[PDB]
């Protein structure tokens, strides 16, 4: 069933939702070439649980080994904090950033019961403008998808506005084409972290009706290559594009009002809206 938020329910989402921009916004300064998955990790451990009185929200009740996400390059997401690099069978499961590789460090804080969920990109110093594309067209799906968001649009409107971008994209960028994930999704979040509804980022027919008071994460994944990914089977989380090229996501926690949405995971440094009037 999809939860209608109370008043105070949303209070409690803004609060979890400031404090998963904060991280990411905290974090920043110490995200550069050399430094380990790990290090980031205990920083933002440490971060959240002294500074925010929060918890983070995979290692506590997801099973995840570590406090946050950090995915490098091929990795689509879920990728491990690490102080070395591995390999799963052939492909490199890396752990230490390089100048040219680009990082999705995600995000999940609950503080008093409710959850923020959130993720962005970096770029690590001379970023190729084939990964910068990819990074910046990525964002581009998140902010179009927003601007969709009101009471009474269909959920199938948030998947089939991404799809169109990447597809207006593709044909004006045969140098630069991108394919969606289509394994992962968005989801509602608020008390749990995984509510209803479903939302896919590619083109679909879902008649879901969107209602002032929904709480739902918008997180799509693009791909340089192809739209497959695969599994570590050996570490049960770490998936990788299954062609071995990279992959981009940015996510938002988000609240439909009155006229719109509310960007609940929003940062300091975006040229976004905290509120969008999409009437
Ligand atoms: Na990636």
């Amino acid at each position: 069933s999809i939860k209608i938020k109370n008043a105070v329910e949303i209070e409690k989402m803004r609060v979890a939702g400031r404090l998963a921009a904060e991280v990411l916004e905290m974090i920043e300064p110490h995200v550069k070439a050399g430094v380990t998955t790990e290090e980031l990790d205990q920083i933002c451990h440490k971060y959240i649980t002294e500074v925010q009185g929060a918890i983070p929200a995979p290692l506590n009740y997801h099973g995840f080994p570590k406090s946050i996400c950090t995915s490098i390059n091929h990795i689509v997401c879920h990728g491990i904090p690490a102080s070395e690099d591995t390999y799963f069978g052939q492909i490199q499961r890396p752990a230490v950033l390089r100048d040219g590789d680009i990082l999705n460090i995600d995000i999940t804080v609950i503080k008093d019961g409710y959850h923020g969920d959130t993720s962005k990109m970096f770029l690590i110093g001379d970023v190729s403008i084939e990964d910068k594309r990819l990074c910046h067209v990525a964002q581009e799906c998140l902010y179009l998808a927003l601007k969709q968001v009101k009471p009474g649009v269909q959920l199938g409107e948030i998947g089939t506005t991404i799809e169109k971008h990447i597809k207006t994209n593709n044909k004006n960028n045969p140098r630069f084409k991108f394919s969606i994930v289509r394994d992962y999704c968005g989801h509602g979040i608020g008390a749990e972290f995984h509510e209803e509804p479903q939302v896919v980022h590619y083109k679909n027919s879902d008649r879901t009706v969107l209602r002032e008071g929904m709480i739902f994460t918008i997180e799509p994944m693009i791909n340089a290559g192809k739209f497959g990914c695969r599994l570590d089977d050996e570490d049960s989380w770490t998936v990788y594009t299954a062609d071995g090229k990279k992959s981009a996501q940015w996510e938002h926690t988000i609240l439909v009002t009155a006229t719109g949405c509310e960007i609940l995971t929003l940062r300091s440094e975006e040229s976004l809206p905290r509120i969008l009037n999409n009437a």
